[PDB]
């Protein structure tokens, strides 16, 4: 139900081994929910299941700064954060992020 | 200024007017402290948020209230807000323009950093 | 060897049934090379084969204006045109385009 | 203004200076006629391309020479150029800002259209 895809606009490639953390807003604060690293294809699958991914407000933090640091390029952002309300009925969500050192774009494909 | 925010609407091809913007700075105890806030003008710009003296080195968060913007135009957007988080003035004072381009299910943000 | 993917930033969906034309620069002008329409997944595959897709300068024209017109939204651009030199050795190219009425982004994933 | 072009570099977070820009207008016989050209200033802006009288209704093409820009910085970029093609002044005179954000394998272009 939730997929994250990250691309690198400097090299024209998937952004591989980018750490991604997902959080859910608690009744009070952000509670950790899921995490992983992007694959060779810049994709992270399997973050959650249909049963666990209930309506709520979620945050996806993509660790863009470590990615750029590993390539030797000075970035602007600490990370890219995408915050969205889910399921306002169940859908598949692809959160896609296109990364440059001083700029990022994020889009949601909801199907 | 040292810090300007510019917001554009990619559906209308126009500046995004009356968009709330909240700026926070990370404290010594790792909390986010309110730093400044404002709303974008008829030109999509928000000037005047801070001064060179108050805008010290730190990690800053700029949160643009894109959801209220879309909802007032009748759109239910995907994102709650657009948030940009960055280290400022680490190599000395700079001037920063934070630009965001908004669509209902996408946004882009760019920084222009000058001397 | 060449894939085109198109997304709709207004609806957060694949951009379906978008006409795509591909051209190669001739020794003189743009010569038509391939075309098709994006699928339900916003993808267009099968434009060309490894043997036909030689080094050269190619143009991909995506008919964004008809897409927006079909949805009842007034667009700015006539089309989105991506022009690139290929194979400067053989690679798989994904040309991705994210569409809004007054803005588009295009990226190349070369693998 | 009636026509301005702005170009930013997403690798450096800075305006894209000395970028060649060529503007064409589609003729009655369906050819592209040269209309105006210029290069971006130290602020990434190109002003002065045309006047209200000469900028009639038509289909215009703005071609930004992004490849020469990247190559002068030592980068072999994906795109030959960024080209924006649009109908202008169909509902009366407007002012157009064509903004492009450049990376080596990506670019975005946006239009701000005002009265
Ligand atoms: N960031 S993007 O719109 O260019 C994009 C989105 C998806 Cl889901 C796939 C690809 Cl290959 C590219």
């Amino acid at each position: 139900p939730l997929m994250v895809k990250v691309l690198d606009a400097v090299r024209g490639s998937p952004a591989i081994n980018v750490a991604v953390h997902v959080f859910r807003k608690a009744a009070d604060t952000w509670e950790p929910f899921a995490s992983g690293k992007t694959s060779e294809s810049g994709e992270l699958h399997g973050l959650t299941t249909e049963e666990e991914f209930v309506e709520g407000i979620y945050k996806v933090e993509i660790d863009t700064k470590s990615y750029w640091k590993a390539l030797g390029i000075s970035p602007f952002h600490e990370h890219a954060e995408v915050v969205f309300t889910a399921n306002d009925g169940p859908r598949r969500y692809t959160i896609a992020a296109l990364l440059s050192p001083y700029s990022y774009s994020t889009t949601a494909v909801v199907t």
